[PDB]
């Protein structure tokens, strides 16, 4: 069906995020914040080289399901470049996509739409949730 062929292609979005992840690894000179989410067993490092406000660089490592490698790759691509006001407000927009409402949809959000399909299972919402904790958390550390 054609629902069935859209859902097909948000999740093959999702794939591509999980089995071609951005921005893998850790940075040097950086902040580092450790997330899990025993809920599911995912457990990220991510890390943030910040020039000022401004996301100069951010990568992850980590081990866990679908949902939340593919976000943490999605919310790296994603964030690069901004200032940590637009990140925190692009992390905002997410949780209101996490939670079924209508979220503002005129900033550069990237790849993370796909990631809508996850309000669908509450209890993969942390899944989706654990890579913007740890930015929340990593920014939070000035
Ligand atoms: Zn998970």
């Amino acid at each position: 069906s054609f629902n069935a062929n859209l859902d097909t292609l948000y999740r093959q979005v999702i794939m591509d995020h999980y089995k071609n992840p951005r921005n893998k690894g850790v940075l040097n000179d950086s902040i580092v914040v450790d997330m899990n989410n025993p809920t599911c067993g995912d457990r990220i490092r991510l890390t943030m080289k910040l020039d000022g406000d401004i996301v100069e660089d951010a990568k992850f490592e980590g081990e866990g399901c679908s949902i939340s490698m593919a976000s943490a790759s999605m919310m790296t691509q994603a964030i690069k470049g901004k200032d940590i006001e637009t990140a925190l407000s692009m992390s905002k927009i997410f949780s209101d996509m996490m939670q079924g409402k209508e979220y503002d949809d005129s900033i550069d959000l990237g790849d993370i739409e796909a990631l809508q399909g996850v309000s669908k299972f509450p209890a993969r919402i942390k899944c989706a949730t654990l890579s913007w904790k740890a930015l929340e958390k990593g920014v939070a550390k000035e």
